[PDB]
């Protein structure tokens, strides 16, 4: 199979050791990626630090052009990359091409968003008369070397969301894709190589996150860690980061609160699309329904039928439900199913597993006593929790240690907004499924779902500090 | 003994154990402060979390009103507080009173700055045509419970700079002052008590940071940690915070770069004032002069003469140089002085120590081979390092692990601005000593000097998060 | 009792004066000066002379002066209110409220203004070759600002211009309305006691029909901040030449009522918005556009609430007091007669006692009636029934006025979509229209005005920018 | 030969036409329609009809159209520049530069405008009782914008208005200068090929002397964005009424030279800023205010550098080219004559051949000479010797113009101090004046303009705000 290579200091490098990658759906070998040594990781960081000063010396418009070029290249090769991305993560071919497309759209937007960066002028006379002739010219500077780490489910899209914002501001990148998804990650790297950015400005790292994961995060050459993945790992990175700045996008368990005055048809469709997209292997997705009892039977009946219409199959055919990322992930999901079942939950759709392809399951009658009501499944299993008041839904919703997003289905806006203030999440969508949707929009999670505010504009702000030059006027 | 109490959930409290505080300049007992146990800490936090919701439900102008009363009380009692502060940390009485005035000003400014909290409306149609009718209404929200920790040299000033910005935003506070300075800390607490903020909104914690320090920081009730202290403790706080947000203000070794075309008389005064203020026990302060050989002889001669003009005595006499904070510090400072003398640097003043009162001393011909070239003394000792190029001055300056602020004395502004870009620090002052000065201005430190951007406005932004509510217009 | 203008630190009288009478009783209140052109010239010359030293002060210093003035107004709110109440026949308690509102706006403008910020723009954003070139952009004052207030809020709509103007470093020439000049000068007193530098703040009294055009045409004035009728507003638009202006003009705010509305909540908001100060409010519900199906219910509710309104003298705090003058009363009565005479259904008796007009509600008002379009400025409310939301938007936009609008309904997304279509500045959902919350932007479309007000915007409007560009080496 | 106007997606000629000739050669370039008032009415009627649907489009959709227009311009920069150069006798290479610059501004405005954001304000910021009330403020287009460019930059100063306008959701009615209308129609071609909806972008041609007032006074126009003489500008101010406007008028930029100035750097900048396009530029050094102790040395450097300036035809990219028309050169000659009679010294040959005047350097110019204040728009540079910085500022501010200023010194703190005092929009330290980098603000003080330009400010200027207020429950 093809031995992929990391892009280091303008050169493609193999490592003495490698990691073989297999297709989650077919099981066929896709290729191998390098299993870097600490020494090699040192070389990557040393290269990026050396290239930083000259990268920062360039003009904003110059750096923007480089990023636009990468986007253009990605668009040109969107089908070649999608073909392999689809295979590497058992993701539908079309959505795979979609991820590549969104990645280009984000890179472009971040490029133009970051070149308009401005500074401020503050008046000393605002705080004290004696200082009225003193002013502060405050401009933005990069934080230095940014370590970007993406997730298996969006190894490219959630790579660009970090890389472009970091680069437009004059930062340099060390990109570490998920092992399962590193080929797609290195394919993204090829685009940066061809755009011709100076050597060391963009570099990749590959190896098992469990073998060099800590080493790359603890390394003192790194000035900022931008991460997406499980909460468990996020916590660890939080500590290893020390006092250095970070950005974390972690686990989710988005609740969809359904009131009595909700358009039940619109709620059912939105929940279906949000809950079962990518077989529930999505971070920001409806993972629990908190519906007022008087409307529960009707809502559940609607959701049941819609689940039956979902297509089940191979990513090749763009099936709604494809095989899960791996065996363990599927075993884990079966565990949640067993627990809900043993404790009384009602499965309204067939419980079936063929390999790692689990059929879409609708669990009604789920209670706060079942694991499924709290733990993030990352499988096609949607639990329905019947409540008796808005107050109860909020309690249950906030009880979760997760707070990425929430949906409120109601026709009483003012109340919706009031409820929104109470929910401990980053974003609340009214009468719509949750979604990172519209990358210029802020994206964040409360509690253990993250740290920092994402969304293009915010990402750029997050990976820059300020340099204040003060002087008195004569 | 005069036993001071902590302010907890609207009440004053003592603990089974206490800590006696003495005057660093005389040994006289000032009183004692409680040495809280973990249970008492747990209660402070439980009381704060309970009061946070009702505090956040208030209007901005209401919270602003409460803060303005505190400020008025502080001004009214500036002579009272100043008197005790002066004795607790052996700081000049007049500067002590000035600290209180500075605290009130900051509280007033944070009240008005924060009540004008604004949000933003983003257009979905900015990213994709299909979401043109989708908008995002983003409003600021508090993070929750903020743990504020001040240093011994500005126990009140560096308390207000955290408390007020935090409170106006809807966060609740737990204020931990430094032990040597805890009486002044509880005096400040009095103002919040008399102002009548709801019980639990503001609370204090006293005890040895080496006995409960880690406990209060590690407690999972704390949502944010705002700290000013040594780099050592800061690094420690960065780790215990996990993935929780923090603000750190640490060690400094601000350099004063002096170019050949500088106004030597103006440069000497700024240097004398900046380096010897509060006997060098300041964080933002000229602690090393990097001066071009060409003008070094003349510059040094001016500084030498101004040093001998500095008054030395007790805090009640408003002396320039007063006894250091404690024996360990005087010992340490004496150690740095001796290492420079023994290594051959040129002492331009007599070496003299009486008790913990170290006479101001100037060293010329200091080399990078000397400890005094890098270590933060926190004593009246100023090293002069001669250089032969701006290039070298910049290298020596960036070589330090500290990067709080810096001073550039020159008449070539364009170049001064150019040099500023290269200096790894937060703020660069042209023709003026370094200073946090004008609290509306950003205040941050690079490398190991800190994390986060202070300055009233920035403090508020840092201690708030965002809540996005998205819906479609019909 | 003769009142004097405040000019260049001195209180000055003119030979010619103008007596002011209580609109409710007719009792003489006092007299205000009737300035000559030369006198006006001195006010302006004093201001221009003082502007440099005024601008040279720190922002915080200027804010302290304003905070002073405000504190003084709060202290004398009853004293000033008692006279304002009588000068424009406004409820005593609400007159005091105007004073407080004025103090609040002054304080708020003080703190909003000292936080004035600048920008640092990067040349490298536009072209590589200019990457070392930066622009430090700071805000500066325009110069001399001429503020003119209306009779209905002679003080409130004075401070809303003066404070924003001053904090930014401009100097003020304040022209209160003739009927309301005593309250204006009373305000002037607060500024005098505050001790602002001589010439920084000045007042001008005199009939707008005798000197109005002169004060505006004077080439010393750099900015005109006006509140009044559209007719005058439009004139100022022309006399201003190319100079910057801010105009707050006429309004005929509509209250669109949909079928899913809370009729009880809608009625109360409409009563409050329509009859406040006897309808002598610019931003106020002046026409209801309601879906037929719920028209009958809504109208019955509004009818009863109208009858519960108090009618009387300003000292008794009546809801409905005598209109500002006889000419206005005649106009309002003409609008009432035209509606009745054309077949509109009057749900309240028609009665005028002197210049006191009783609140009246007209139902079945057609676009054929004058009341459907002209700003009455009296206690008369027309109800126009429509059969669709589309028709309500058409009827609303058809007006030449577009200050604010109200939409009563439970369908928010639809309300937002309607707001976009409405040609107005602000749309309130399930609430009467209001300038309310002075930090909020306040503006009108079409013939309702020019420029965006509200503390923040007022300040931005009365300052320009100074860009200093240089290259870093 | 016969060019057509682009109206509502169609190219149309008018009953009458206007012939355009090459300023430098006199040859006929072609003709442009001479619209009748009725044809103007159709342009406005068409644009107002297509505005709603143009506004209904997403920001990114509108930005895409602008990008395409920009791309077409880059593709035809030579083709267009060749004709532009001849229409206004501008160097061929700099003519192509205008087109490029125009494309750059269009792309920048597209991306700047699509990122447009709104704001949410808290009622609880002003009063505790309105803490549940919030205002969702979003930006809306003003509607129909009339864009009018000058002869010297018919394409550049057209696109600087059109792009910021369109991205915001407004519709455009573009009126170029007669001498430059062909270029303008060439620009229109790019918009037609980009395929923007019909009526969104339209052009108007006709002598600004017959329809000039008609197009401005028309009530369909919501905003007028103009660049031209102070005279026509003052007039548009009045004809605008109370409608919003943007004016970029005349300038008499001063270059203040201090004793510590880098005289060689100073001189080079002055030569470049003063004689660019034969002085037919608005933002340009038009008067040197130099300290006496260094004048002789600076004047000598300037005198020599002037002699190195090329003089000839536009096709040869000559530094100095014929002036726009006969009257202009007559006017310049009038200035040179008054300067001579009054005593000034001409250090370079005074010569006129046709409408091509050789670069003239006048030294010993006093404030009594017309040349010291009047905008020449000819290759004539007056040097005014002062004996104190205080005087330089006085003389500089004495002018009725205040577009930009240059300060050549090395004492920055002081330069900044001088800058605050200079009554201009922008101050360049040690660099000739310039609209320099389009994201930077561009504005003029006093009679040099109205409104703040610069891409970002342009967009904000041609947009209003819509506030929807509701209470959270
Ligand atoms: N909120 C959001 O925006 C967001 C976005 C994406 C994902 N998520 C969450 O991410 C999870 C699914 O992603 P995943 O399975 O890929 O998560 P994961 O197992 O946490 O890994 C995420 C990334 O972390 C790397 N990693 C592992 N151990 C590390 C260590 N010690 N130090 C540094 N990096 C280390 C991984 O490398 P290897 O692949 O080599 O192990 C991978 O690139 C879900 O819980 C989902 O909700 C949330
Ligand atoms: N950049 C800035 O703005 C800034 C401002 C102020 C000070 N500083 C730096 O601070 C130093 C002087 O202050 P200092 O000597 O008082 O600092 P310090 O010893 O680090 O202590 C500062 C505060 O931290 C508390 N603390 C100690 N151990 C702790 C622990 N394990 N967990 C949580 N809190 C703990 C202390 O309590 P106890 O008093 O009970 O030990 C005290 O309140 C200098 O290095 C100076 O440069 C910098
Ligand atoms: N500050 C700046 O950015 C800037 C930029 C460019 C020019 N300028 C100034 O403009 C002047 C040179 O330009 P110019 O000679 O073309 O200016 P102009 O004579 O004032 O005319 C400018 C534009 O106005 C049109 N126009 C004429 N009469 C009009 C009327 N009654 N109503 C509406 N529009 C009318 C002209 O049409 P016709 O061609 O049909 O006459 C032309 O398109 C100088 O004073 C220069 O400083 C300033």
């Amino acid at each position: 199979t093809k031995q992929y290579k990391n892009y280091v200091n303008g050169e493609w490098k193999l490592s003495e050791n490698e990691i073989k990658i297999y297709e989650p759906a077919s099981g066929a070998e896709l290729g191998s990626v390098p299993a870097m040594s600490t020494e090699e990781v040192d070389y990557v960081y040393a290269s990026a630090k050396k290239a930083q000063p000259a990268w920062r010396a360039l003009s904003y418009i110059e750096r923007a052009a480089y990023l636009h070029k990468v986007a253009d290249i990605l668009m040109r090769d969107k089908e070649k990359i999608g073909a392999i991305l689809s295979k590497e993560v058992a993701k539908g071919y079309k959505s795979a091409v979609s991820e590549v497309v969104r990645t280009a759209e984000i890179i472009n937007y971040a490029a133009e968003e970051g070149l308009r960066m401005e500074g401020e002028v503050l008046e000393g006379g605002s705080f004290e008369a004696a200082s009225k002739k003193k002013i502060a010219v405050v401009r933005r500077e990069p934080v230095g070397l940014v370590l970007a780490i993406s997730p298996f489910n969006y190894p490219v899209n959630l790579a660009g969301s970090k890389i472009a914002p970091a680069l437009i501001a004059g930062n340099v990148i060390a990109f570490k894709p998920p092992t399962q998804g590193s080929i797609s990650g290195l394919l993204l790297a090829e685009a940066f190589a061809e755009a011709g950015l100076p050597a060391g400005v963009f570099n990749t790292i590959t190896g098992r996150g469990s073998e060099i994961g800590d080493y790359i995060v603890e390394h003192q050459a790194v000035n900022f860690i931008n991460f997406s993945g499980s909460t468990g790992i996020g916590e660890r990175i939080g500590k290893m980061a020390g006092m250095r700045p970070i950005m974390l996008e972690l686990g989710g368990k988005d609740s969809a609160i359904v009131l009595e005055d909700a358009d039940l048809e619109l709620t059912a469709k939105n929940i279906i699309a949000g809950a079962f997209g990518y077989s529930g292997q999505r971070c920001t997705a409806v993972k629990r329904v908190l519906v007022m009892e008087s409307v529960a039977d009707e809502l559940v009946e609607k959701i049941r039928e819609k689940v039956l219409a979902l297509t089940i199959g191979n990513p090749e055919d763009d099936a709604d439900i494809t095989p899960l990322i791996d065996t363990k992930s599927a075993d884990y999901v079966e565990g949640l199913i067993n627990d809900a079942n043993d404790k009384g939950a009602t499965a309204l759709t067939e419980i079936k597993r063929e390999g790692n392809l689990i059929c879409p399951i609708l669990f009604d009658k789920v209670t706060t006593d079942m694991r499924l009501a709290w733990e993030e499944p990352f499988g096609p299993v949607l639990p329905i929790i019947r409540v008796t008041s808005v107050e109860e839904a909020i309690e249950i919703s906030n009880k979760s240690e997760y707070g990425l997003q929430a949906s409120i289905f109601t026709n009483d806006f003012p109340r919706a907004f009031g409820i929104a203030e109470q929910l401990e999440v980053g974003t609340v969508h009214i009468n719509n499924k949750t979604q990172r949707g519209t990358d210029n929009f802020p994206f964040l999670g409360a509690k253990k779902s993250g740290a920092g505010i994402q969304g293009v504009k915010y990402s750029i702000e997050a990976m820059t500090t300020v340099k204040s030059v003060v002087f008195d006027i004569k």
